[PDB]
């Protein structure tokens, strides 16, 4: 096995917690192990993954935000159970499940609201990750302008924070958000 096989009860458990079949779970564990022999992905390794996908801007900050959502137990490592569950929601979830995950990504302090400064932190990290290989349209060319449009559309009581309900409904109102979150294996 060389631990490239999971225990049977662990295969059954992870298949039951994800949109993957038993075979798919086993294939992902095999790749996870070749790429991370210790069975634990650290923040540095996560940033390397994002560094290859996005070699034009600095993805340090954004990969760290994502790393922290993958890291459901906050021990500073991604283990396979965490990895596979995060991949299942982000690649195969329903729109409501992806929106719940997205909310956890933006709710940096886990208090149930996304403030404007929280969203600005995430959106700045995204802008930095893409980097200015291309010029954006003027009305969305800073992270501030993007956050202001989002709060205009979604902050219904205009208190400077988004509840989970405001983010979900606000997200569903915008066709480009709906589109981005309704993919299954990217399609
Ligand atoms: O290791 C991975 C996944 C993954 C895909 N293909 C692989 C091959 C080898 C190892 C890992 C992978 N990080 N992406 C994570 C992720 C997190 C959040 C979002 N979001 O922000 O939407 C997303 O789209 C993907
Ligand atoms: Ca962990
Ligand atoms: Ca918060
Ligand atoms: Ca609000
Ligand atoms: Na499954």
């Amino acid at each position: 096995k060389s631990n490239s096989k999971l225990k049977p009860e662990v295969v059954e458990e992870l298949t039951r917690k994800t949109y993957f079949t038993e075979k798919e779970v086993q294939q992902w564990y095999k790749g996870f192990i070749k790429d991370c022999p210790s069975g634990q992905l650290d923040a540095a390794g996560f940033q390397k993954i994002y560094k290859q996908f996005f070699p034009f801007g600095d993805p340090t900050k954004f990969a760290t935000f994502v790393f922290n959502v993958f890291d459901e137990n906050k021990d500073g490592r991604i283990e396979f159970s965490e990895f596979i569950q995060a991949l299942s929601v982000t690649s195969r979830g329903t729109l409501d499940e992806k929106l719940r995950w997205a909310f956890k990504l933006y709710d940096l302090d886990n208090d149930g609201y996304i403030t404007r400064n929280e969203m600005l932190d995430i959106v700045d990290a995204i802008y930095q990750m893409v980097g200015n290989t291309v010029e954006l349209p003027e009305e969305e060319n800073t992270p501030e302008k993007r956050v202001d449009r989002i709060f205009a559309m979604m902050d219904k009581n205009a208190d400077g924070k988004l509840t989970l309900q405001e983010f979900q409904e606000g997200s569903k109102a915008d066709p480009s958000i709906v589109q981005a979150l309704s993919l299954y294996d990217g399609l």
